[PDB]
């Protein structure tokens, strides 16, 4: 559904 932690927007990476 919308299962997210983090300010993503279409693309999932992280650094």
């Amino acid at each position: 559904m919308e299962e997210l932690q983090d300010d993503y927007e279409d693309m999932m990476e992280e650094n």
